[PDB]
Formats: structure tokens, sequence, C-alpha cells
């Protein structure tokens, strides 16, 4: 259970951006139903009032939260990847238009999820925002919590995967269009009961054994992090 507060670009922070510059749930209650509209930009997918500048090479901090702001994040037990797609806003989400920038699930060396460097970052995680065309962009933060997904919502609706998805409303003003930005999957569609690492059991299964689900960051993509970059306590 965890929602977007709001962005820092290059660690500065853009302020709240609830309904303002993310297409905020009016809750943290996760989505589960693959096939829902819900899977897009989650329950309360609109065009909301603004959208942040950046430029291509900048590093945009997502800064996620549980109650309040900087508090435990999202539950320990949620074990579970990280990813960030990128979507023309002109797309509103709909037909073949996400592409992912970022992927991260399990890091062997210090044997933690990305959900749990997550809680560390005090709910920071960055992408470096890619050489596409100028225009404005939504940026698809997703959380995938597995404490559950040893069983398909579509045959048992109280277990199954949860998705934790928050869209960021983006204006890319500088960029060299050095890498168009291709088709991309649909949400929903790219993730059904078969996808890998949609069902898996971290309570029987080893974390090393673990593999996101499809489809592969884009080479366009210049990667990004869990990390904090700023002290939202400073405010
Ligand atoms: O831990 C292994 C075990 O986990 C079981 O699943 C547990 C989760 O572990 C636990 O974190 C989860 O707690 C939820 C709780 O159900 C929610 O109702 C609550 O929702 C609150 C919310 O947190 C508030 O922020 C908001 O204001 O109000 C809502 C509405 O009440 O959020 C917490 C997590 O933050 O509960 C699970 C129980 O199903 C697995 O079932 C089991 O298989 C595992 O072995
Ligand atoms: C999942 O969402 C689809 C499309 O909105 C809907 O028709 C279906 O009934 C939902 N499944 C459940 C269990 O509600
Ligand atoms: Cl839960
Ligand atoms: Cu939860």
């Amino acid at each position: 259970h965890t929602l977007v507060w709001g962005v820092w670009v290059n660690g500065v922070d853009q302020g709240d951006g609830r309904n303002i510059y993310i297409r905020s749930p009016p809750n943290n209650n996760p989505v589960k139903n693959l096939t829902s509209p819900d899977m897009t930009c989650n329950v309360d997918n609109r065009v909301v009032p603004k959208s942040v500048p950046v430029n291509a090479g900048d590093t945009l901090t997502f800064e996620w939260y549980h109650n309040t702001r900087d508090d435990d994040i999202i539950a320990s037990s949620h074990h579970g990847p990280i990813a960030v797609y990128i979507a023309p806003a002109a797309s509103n989400g709909q037909g073949n238009v996400w592409v992912k920038l970022f992927e991260d699930a399990y890091n062997v060396t210090n044997s933690t999820w990305a959900v749990d460097r997550l809680i560390t970052a005090h709910g920071q995680h960055s992408v470096v925002v890619p050489h596409v065309a100028p225009g404005d962009y939504l940026f698809r933060a997703e959380i995938i919590a597995l404490h559950e997904a040893d069983s398909l919502y579509s045959q048992n609706p109280i277990r199954g995967a949860q998705f934790y998805i928050s869209c960021a409303q983006i204006t890319i003003n500088s960029s060299d269009d050095s890498t168009p930005l291709p088709a991309g999957v649909p949400f929903p569609g790219a993730y059904t009961d078969s996808t890998p690492g949609i069902q898996f059991n971290i309570y029987t299964t080893p974390a090393t054994s673990y593999v996101a689900p499809p489809p592969s960051v884009w080479s366009g993509a210049l990667g990004g992090s869990i990390a904090q970059v700023g002290d939202a306590s400073l405010e």
C-alpha cells in the first residue's frame, strides 16, 4: 500500500504533485485485475492540470509514501520488483504505447528486492530522461508486490500479484531527439496469468530464480537507480 507524493528533478523537489502533475488514485489500495483499465494509470486516470518541465539527461526521482510523506513508504511484506514505463500523453495510456525505461527485481550482492531498497531510499527511485521528441509524456512507475502472488487474482480474487501504479505528467522541453520513442506494450494487456514474474512464490522459491515480467528495457533507456536524492524533512 503506497502512492507517489511528487518528483525531484536533478535533486530539486518539484513540490506536492498529487492530483496536480500525478494522476493520483483516491487511495493506496493495489490494482490486481490484469484486464482492468485500472492497469493503465490506476483507478483515476484523467488529465490533471500540470506537467513537470525536464530535459533529456535530467534525473527524474519519484517519491512514494504510505500514510504521510517520508513515513515507512510501503509495508516490508510487499517484496517485489520496480519498473518505470514512458508513453506519449497523446496515447492517454491507450494502445501499444508503454516503453520500459527501468527494471529492478532482486540484487544478489545485498540480497534486497527493489521494494526493500525503496523503503531504505525514503521512497525515492530515479530514471535519467531519455533523448525522445520534445513534448508531453506519462511516466508510469510500477511496484509489483508478490506477498500473495503464489495465487492468480483471476482464480482467487482475494490473492494475486499487487500493482502499485502511478502516472506522472512530464513535459520534455530540450532534447536532440537522438532516440525517437518506439511503439510499446498496452496496459491493460502486456501482463496475463501466464506472463513470467506474475505468479511466483517468494516463500518456497529463491529470489535469484525470480524473472520480472516483460517487456525488456528499451536500448534508448539511460538507466536509473533506487536511492535518496534529497531530504523531504527540510521543507
Ligand atoms: O507477511 C507474509 C504474509 O503476508 C500476508 O499479507 C499481509 C501483508 O503482509 C500485510 O502487509 C498486509 O497489510 C495491509 C492491510 O491488509 C491493509 O488493509 C492496510 O490497508 C490500510 C492502509 O495501509 C492504510 O495506509 C490506509 O489508510 O488504510 C488502509 C485500509 O485499511 O495496509 C496493509 C499494508 O500496509 O496485509 C496482508 C494480509 O493479507 C499474506 O497473505 C501471506 O500469504 C503472507 O505469508
Ligand atoms: C476485471 O476487469 C474486467 C474489465 O474491466 C472486468 O470485466 C472483469 O469483470 C474484472 N474481473 C473481476 C473479477 O472483477
Ligand atoms: Cl495486502
Ligand atoms: Cu499493500
